[PDB]
C-alpha cells in the first residue's frame, strides 16, 4: 500500500497498457484491451510534449491512471490542459489516488506555463461529477459530435 | 466574392494573424489582436501534425477561419478532431463560409485516419447552436476548470 505517481514516459509503454486496462475494466469497455494500439505508437504518445500519461503504482501494479492533452493556445503563449480520462482501480477507491493524480497533473501544468486544466463530466457519473466539484467550477454546455464520412 | 479555403501552414504566419484578428473582432476580444504570440510560436503551432489552422480568402483577406487540434487516442489508433475556435466576417455571413470550413476540416480530418470532429457551445449562443445543430448530434454535458496554482 505504498503508492507512487509518476509521469509516463516512452520507456514505459509496459505501465502503460497496463494503464489501458485500467480504464476497460473501470469504464467497462474491455474496446481497451483488445485493439491495442502497437509499441511504437504508444511509445510516439508517451514522447510527445502534448500528451499526459499519469499513472498510480501499488507495487508495480497500476492502479490509477490519467490520460491528459495540452493544447497549445494561437490567441496567445499559453496553454490549456484537458483531463481525457481518469480512472481508479475499484479495490484502491477512497484512498486519495484520484485527487494525487490530479495534483501531479497541476505540477506538470504549472512546469508548462498551462494557466488553466478542465475535465468534462455526462449527467449521471456522480462519482465523476462529485469530485470534479469538489476540485474545481462547473460550467454546464452543448456537444455536438461530426461524422467526417459526409465530407464533399 | 471569390472565397478560397486552405490550411495554413508556417509559411503563412500573416494569414494566421490576421485570422486572430478575425476571431478577436468576431468574439469581442480584441486579447486576441494585442498579445498575439511572437511569429517562432505561430509559426511551431502551423508545423505541428496536431493542430488545425483553415482559413477562407476573399482577396488576401482572411474572412473566416476555424482552429481545432487533432487528438491522438490512447486506447486505440485513431484520432478525434476537436474544434476551438470558428468565426466568419460579420460582412460576410450567410454565405456558406462556416459550413466550407468545417467541410475542408471533414477532408483533414478523413486524411488523418479521424473517426469523429467534436466542438462545444455555450447555452445563448444561437448562431453556434443551430450552425452545430444542423451539422451534427447535440449531447449535454459538464464542464469544470481546475486551477493548477493550488498545487501541493
Ligand atoms: C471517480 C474516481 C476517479 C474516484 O477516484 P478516487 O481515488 O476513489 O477519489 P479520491 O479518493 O481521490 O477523492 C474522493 C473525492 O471524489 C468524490 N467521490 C469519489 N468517489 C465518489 C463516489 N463513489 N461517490 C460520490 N462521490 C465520490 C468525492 O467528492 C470525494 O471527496 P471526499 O472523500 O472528501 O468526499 C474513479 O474511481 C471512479 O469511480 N470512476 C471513474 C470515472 C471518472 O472519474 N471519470 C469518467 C471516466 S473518464
Ligand atoms: C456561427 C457562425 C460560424 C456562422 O457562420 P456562417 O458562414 O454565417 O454560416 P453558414 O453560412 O455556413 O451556415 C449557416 C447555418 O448556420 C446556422 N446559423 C448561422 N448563423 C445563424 C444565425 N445568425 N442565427 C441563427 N442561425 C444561424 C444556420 O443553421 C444556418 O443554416 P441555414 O442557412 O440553412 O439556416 C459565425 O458567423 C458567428 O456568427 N459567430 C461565431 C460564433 C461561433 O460560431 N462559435 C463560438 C465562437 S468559438
Amino acid at each position: 500500500g505504498i503508492i507512487r505517481t509518476c509521469r509516463l514516459g516512452p520507456d514505459q509503454v509496459k505501465s502503460m497498457r497496463a494503464a489501458l486496462d485500467l480504464f476497460g475494466r473501470e469504464f467497462g469497455g474491455v474496446t481497451y484491451s483488445q485493439h491495442q494500439p502497437d509499441s511504437d505508437y504508444l511509445g510516439n504518445l508517451l514522447r510527445s510534449k502534448t500528451f499526459i500519461a499519469l499513472a498510480a503504482f501499488d507495487q508495480e501494479a497500476v492502479v490509477g491512471a490519467l490520460a491528459a492533452y495540452v493544447l497549445p493556445k494561437f490567441e496567445q503563449a499559453r496553454s490549456e490542459i484537458y483531463i481525457y480520462d481518469l480512472a481508479v482501480s475499484g479495490e484502491h477507491r477512497r484512498q486519495g489516488i484520484a485527487t494525487a493524480l490530479i495534483n501531479l497533473l497541476k505540477h506538470e501544468a504549472n512546469a508548462l506555463g498551462a494557466y488553466v486544466i478542465y475535465v468534462q463530466a455526462d449527467y449521471g457519473d456522480d462519482p465523476a461529477v462529485a469530485l470534479y466539484t469538489k476540485l474545481g467550477i462547473r460550467e454546464e454546455v452543448m456537444h455536438f459530435d461530426i461524422d467526417p464520412s459526409t465530407a464533399t
